[PDB]
């Protein structure tokens, strides 16, 4: 058996696992399976400069044969829409190798896009065509007394997501499946928790973004969307290859990645081209569960299944909030700051920098490889009597034999201290080989009682 602390960690790094099992009776699809699913039409924009350069035009006047569409009264895009449309395009252009330049159909471009608003409710809230049809690149939006959604698009609302949705469609992605309901979906993760393309809400899959009466929709391409658009046009590695901070104190320069308040509802998927990165959810007071695993999910800002790191992305640091959080790292050096409260931190691979912050924080180790002597973890703010080092994942509650020197017997551990630099160190002999095979260094005293194993 392990401790409760560990289980919470193991369970959360498995809570969102996809593939090879049934969920709600429907098969579970790994992102790759969903990237296939979402691009099953074979429709796409063509290229051999290895990049797609699309141009677009907010239509000023109705095109030839416009009246025969039955959409009623043609209207031009407002400044608000144009401004939101541009953020949407951009959000797509960041993850995949595609660019959208405002301008008329050119001789040297890979296709042209057009945005316009109609008035007759017969048309539908909005629609777009696939990149291989005759009306390719177009997308129309309904706007009348009875339907005001597309009137004021802004971060968080469906008016904006509708733009991210329609653009994804014109780019080549299709709705997850073909009065239908989520019962009729081909797979489990067919919710707007995984794709902006889905017709179903996060509650079908268990996630919780908002309560009754309020709306919440991710402005930018979610998890599956990025994989699918990247499958089509390749990942854009040059975007944010610098040192990006996401969430609070963000340096992402994107509205959907920005938080400045405790009430903020963040629903996003992190895409980044390199550098050393941080997910800072420090401004939050609710219990969070941040997972730094590529393609994994987090429960952020009082919500659940709302944040994720895109498949094939490395995010090195996490900053929880003042709640009892959980921080799960990757195989890389991680600076994991619990921030404040009673949280559990899991470094994982490599030598991590762990900060428990105030409160009685737990640092958990599941492998000997997590904290080896030749590349060990460091708990900078270790407070004895309150904090605790969990090794139950490795010892299974078999205990350790605290000694001053290694006796070549397995389970022999040594708590050392160096007052003249406030530093302790937990050393262990899991193999009983006579020497250390696990080491954790602290700043602040670590007592033998502060160990759980
Ligand atoms: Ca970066
Ligand atoms: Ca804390
Ligand atoms: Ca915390
Ligand atoms: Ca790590
Ligand atoms: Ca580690």
């Amino acid at each position: 058996g392990t401790s409760s602390a560990f289980t919470q960690i193991d369970n959360f790094s498995h809570f969102y696992d996809r593939g090879d099992h049934l969920v709600n009776g429907k098969p579970s699809f790994t992102v790759d399976q969903v990237a296939d699913q979402l691009t099953r039409s074979g429709a796409s924009w063509h290229d051999n400069d290895g990049v797609i350069n699309l141009t677009y035009t907010f239509l000023t006047a109705p095109p030839v044969g416009y009246a025969s569409r039955g959409l009623g009264t043609f209207s031009q895009f407002s400044a608000l829409q144009k401004e939101q449309a541009k953020l949407s395009l951009e959000s797509w252009a960041d993850v995949a190798k595609v660019t959208f330049t405002e301008g008329p159909a050119a001789r040297g471009d890979d296709g042209h896009m057009t945005f316009a608003n109609f008035s007759a409710s017969n048309g539908g809230a909005a629609f777009a065509y696939l990149p291989n049809s005759s009306r390719k690149g177009e997308s129309w939006y309904l706007i009348n007394k009875d339907y005001q959604v597309n009137k004021t698009p802004g971060e968080g609302n469906y008016g904006r997501q509708t733009l991210t949705h329609e653009i994804g469609h014109t780019l080549g992605l299709s709705h997850p499946g073909d009065n239908p309901t989520y019962r009729d979906a081909v797979y489990a993760e067919d919710t707007r928790a995984y794709s902006v393309m889905s017709y179903w809400s996060e509650k079908n899959t268990g996630q919780v973004f908002t309560k009754t009466g309020e709306g919440a929709y991710a402005s930018a391409p979610l998890l599956d969307d990025i994989a699918a658009v990247q499958k089509l046009y390749g990942a854009n590695l040059e975007t944010r290859a610098d040192d990006t901070v996401y969430g609070f104190n963000s340096t992402a320069d994107r509205d959907f990645y920005s938080a400045t308040s405790s009430t903020d509802k963040l629903i996003f998927s992190v895409w980044d081209g390199g550098g050393n990165d941080t997910l800072d959810f420090s401004g939050f007071s609710q219990n969070q569960k941040i997972n730094l695993t590529a393609g994994s999910f987090s429960d952020v800002g009082g919500m659940t299944g709302n944040v994720s790191i895109a498949q094939g992305v490395t995010i090195e640091n996490a900053i929880g909030g003042s709640g009892n959080d959980l921080l799960i790292g990757n195989d890389a050096a991680n600076v994991l700051k619990g921030g404040a409260g009673n949280d559990i931190i899991y470094g994982g691979g490599g030598a991590d920098v762990l900060w428990g912050g105030t409160g009685s924080d737990t640092f958990v180790f599941g492998a000997v490889s997590d904290s080896t002597p030749k590349a060990a973890d460091i708990i900078k703010d270790f407070q004895s009597g309150f904090d605790k080092i969990d090794l139950t994942a490795i010892t299974k509650l078999g205990g350790l034999n605290f000694v001053d020197a290694f006796t070549g017997h397995a389970g022999d551990a040594i708590v050392s201290y160096h007052q003249a630099s406030n530093a302790g160190s937990l050393q262990v002999d899991f193999s009983g080989q006579g020497v250390a095979d696990f080491l954790v260094t602290t700043v602040g005293q670590v007592a033998t009682y502060d160990i759980v194993a």
